[PDB]
DNA sequence: GGCTACAGGACTC
DNA sequence: TCATGAGTCCTGTAGCC
């Protein structure tokens, strides 16, 4: 099976540089406002002329500021972002009836059945690199290997713009040579984990014992990086069907009073049923995040579709379930829906 | 023993 | 006054057959 992922680059912050090609070499940084107060709020993104400085997704806006006072700062403005991507996705199409779009700037080809070889595949990637280039000016990241795991790791190593193949005896090194925390799946608590093992690179996740790897990383994630290391793979290509849709919002102080967090909590259910648009959720979960900054949530499934009004009537239940039991302020409150019909 | 629902954990974008 | 927001998969625990 031959494999072609494709990544759009810095993307956000790319959609609004096609919108507005003055702003092309300044740094931009694509904020995420809380509204708390003033510059509150996360970094969603950032382009690269504002990454080599260490402004980049998750960091406080405050902090990005302090570093380039200067850069140009635009409020995120999702909606755009995904009508764009909503039309290079259908670009993608046109290479192939396997296509899993994974995210809001992700695509996985099988192109098994349109290329001979990786030479092939190769020169399609470029021609798709092009493609979108053309009709859209944003630049993507391509990634070829022999599945989709490789095919990622192999677009991580290319960005940005760029296009890499991962061959089977290139495969066989990264196994052998490539940091385990670059595995796709591995994150910080997981590479640490690994770390105090021994394990930094796939290929030591063979000489473990399996009880011990389990017992230390879960079962899932073990047999997950196991049958990476053995070099036996595989996860279809599969479209990909959304199985929850929900909202969260920040209080502008936080609070334990339920009519205080009430309006905040309505909002998000209106919010979130705009979003649902037609879909009918069986189950409804409400997300606090403590002061702390923890995240407690209460659900419940219904044996029938939730109305607007039953979701209103519901949240509040679950919400003073949370409230009854856990005695922390929140921070931020929100809604999940679920189990569509 | 293992399925199911619920809540928390981890990861990725 | 650092600390967004969205969505997915896995696991521990407890009920139940
Ligand atoms: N932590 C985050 N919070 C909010 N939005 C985020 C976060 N991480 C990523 N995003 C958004 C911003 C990006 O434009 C988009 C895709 O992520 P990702 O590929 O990892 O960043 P990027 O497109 O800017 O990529 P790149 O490093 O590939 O050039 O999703
Ligand atoms: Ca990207
Ligand atoms: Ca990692
Ligand atoms: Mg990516």
């Amino acid at each position: 099976m031959i494999v072609l992922f494709v990544d759009f680059d810095y993307f956000y912050a790319q959609v609004e540089e096609v919108l507005n090609p003055s702003l092309k070499g300044k740094p931009v940084v694509v904020c995420v406002f809380s509204g708390r107060f003033e510059d509150s709020g996360a970094v969603a993104t950032a382009n690269y002329e504002a990454r080599k400085f260490g402004v980049k997704a998750g960091i406080p806006i405050v902090e990005a500021k302090k570093i380039l006072p200067n850069a140009v700062y635009l409020p995120m403005r999702k909606e755009v972002y995904q009508q764009v991507s909503s039309r290079i996705m259908n670009l993608l199409r046109e290479y192939s009836e396997k296509i899993e779009i994974a995210s809001i700037d992700e695509a996985y080809l099988d192109i098994s059945d349109k290329v001979r070889d990786y030479r092939e595949a190769y020169n399609l990637g470029l021609e798709i690199k092009n493609k979108i280039l053309e009709k859209e000016k944003i630049t993507v990241t391509v990634g070829i290997s022999k599945n989709k795991v490789f095919a990622k790791i192999a677009a991580d190593m290319a960005k940005p713009n760029g296009i890499k193949v991962i061959d089977d005896e290139e495969v066989k090194r990264l196994i052998r040579e490539l940091d385990i925390a670059d595995v796709p799946g591995i994150g910080n608590i997981t590479a640490e984990k690994l770390k105090k093992l021994g394990i930094n690179k796939l290929v030591d996740t063979l000489s473990i014992e399996f009880d011990k790897l389990k017992g230390m990383i879960g079962e899932a994630k073990a047999k997950y990086l196991i049958s990476l290391a053995r070099d036996e793979y595989n996860e279809p290509i599969r479209t990909r069907v959304r199985k929850s849709i929900g909202r969260i919002v920040t209080m502008k102080r936080n609070s334990r009073n339920l009519e205080e967090i009430k309006p905040y909590l309505f909002r998000a259910i209106e919010e979130s049923y705009y979003k649902l648009d037609k879909r009918i959720p069986k189950a409804i979960h409400v997300v606090a995040v403590t002061e702390d900054l923890d995240i407690v949530s209460r659900g419940r499934t219904f044996p029938h579709g939730i109305s607007k009004e039953t979701a209103y009537s519901e949240s509040v239940k679950l919400l003073q379930k949370i409230l009854e039991e856990d005695e922390r302020k929140i921070r931020r409150i929100g809604v999940r829906f679920s189990k569509f019909i």
